[PDB]
């Protein structure tokens, strides 16, 4: 009741500001994450010792792949908590709760392939969900650990509030498919701008909490420049590995999954800042003023890879 988690002086400061990086110790991240839930939420949102064991069991269900590990739950989890904090009053009891566990439980059981894979290889995960198939998988698994003894972090809320919690992470978690998020935000662009955005409209709130996900999922763009250009090698190693596995069933990968085709990575890079990044950022922005150093951090990381084309580096 009366134990805090408490992190060294740097991690203390650093955690609350958007470009946070995690660090390479593994050991500290569920701390960490305890951390976040307990300044997020409270020291009473869930029973530390449920609370422990259900991040145990997440962290055994994701996967040794390059991107898609422990290490991206936890760190789209802390960008979450960032946008939470610099957003105190817009976001109900239930909603901090639900979010930081939906982030942390995106990708439960990724395998490092996308639903255009599953779907080509014909896996039975493709017959099982016909759209957004990694994303029902993962939002199957998170419901899976929730039930498992001793793991139900919300047992002490009402029928009905477990109900609205639930559905808050399924929402969550489906719209993680980014095949999803060009609607999400054409919809919230058009309603932001018309003046039609309504935070007490419950269809409007799940908009505004699909495209918090995308923008706490894709934050790797919104890191220091060598934080993000380190991880774009995980991200394109997955990315290859795929492009390998379409070659493996008789079918030219495109050419951001095909390692053949490493000197395109930079305009590729710019393209998808471009295209998803950037306007996934503003359109956060004009609906959530204080998410503007996400922006920021996108806008020059944007620059960095310019200066990458110009032979600068
Ligand atoms: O990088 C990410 N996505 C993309 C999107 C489109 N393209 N196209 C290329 C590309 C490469 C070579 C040749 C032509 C095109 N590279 C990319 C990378 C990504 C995905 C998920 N999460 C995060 Cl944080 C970042
Ligand atoms: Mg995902
Ligand atoms: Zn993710």
């Amino acid at each position: 009741g009366l134990m805090q988690f408490t992190l060294p002086v740097r991690l203390c400061k650093e955690i609350e500001l958007f470009h946070f990086d995690i660090g390479p110790f593994e050991n500290m991240w569920p701390g960490i994450f305890v951390y976040m839930v307990h300044r997020s939420c409270g020291t009473s949102c869930f029973e530390l010792e449920k609370l422990c064991r259900f991040i145990m069991s997440v962290k055994k269900n994701y996967r040794r792949v390059p991107y898609h590990n422990w290490k991206h739950a936890v760190t789209v989890a802390h960008c979450m908590y960032a946008i939470l904090q610099n957003n105190h009053t817009l976001f109900t009891d239930l909603e901090r709760k639900g979010l930081l566990i939906a982030c942390l439980c995106h990708d439960l059981d990724h395998r490092g392939f996308s639903n255009s894979y599953l779907q080509k290889f014909d896996h039975p995960l493709a017959a099982l969900y016909s759209t957004s198939t990694m994303e029902q998988h993962h939002f199957s698994q998170t419901v899976s650990i929730l039930q498992l003894e001793g793991h139900n972090i919300f047992s002490t809320l009402s029928s009905s509030e477990y109900e609205q919690v639930l559905e808050i992470i399924r929402k969550a978690i489906i719209a993680t498919d980014l095949a999803l998020y060009f609607g999400n935000r054409k919809q919230l662009e058009e309603m932001y701008q018309t003046g039609s955005l309504n935070l007490n409209n419950q269809s409007h709130r799940d908009r505004v909490i699909g495209l918090m996900m995308t923008a706490c999922d894709l934050c790797s763009v919104t890191k220091l420049w060598p934080v993000t250009k380190l991880t774009a090698n995980d991200i394109y190693a997955e990315f290859w590995a795929e492009g390998d596995e379409m070659k493996k069933l008789g079918i030219q990968p495109i050419p951001m999954m095909d390692r053949d085709k490493k000197d395109e990575v930079p305009q590729g890079q710019l393209g998808f800042y471009n295209a998803v990044a950037i306007p996934c950022y503003t359109t956060l922005t004009q609906i959530l003023p204080p998410t503007e150093p996400l922006l920021k951090a996108c806008r020059d990381n944007l620059s960095q890879w310019e200066k990458v084309i110009r032979g600068e580096e």
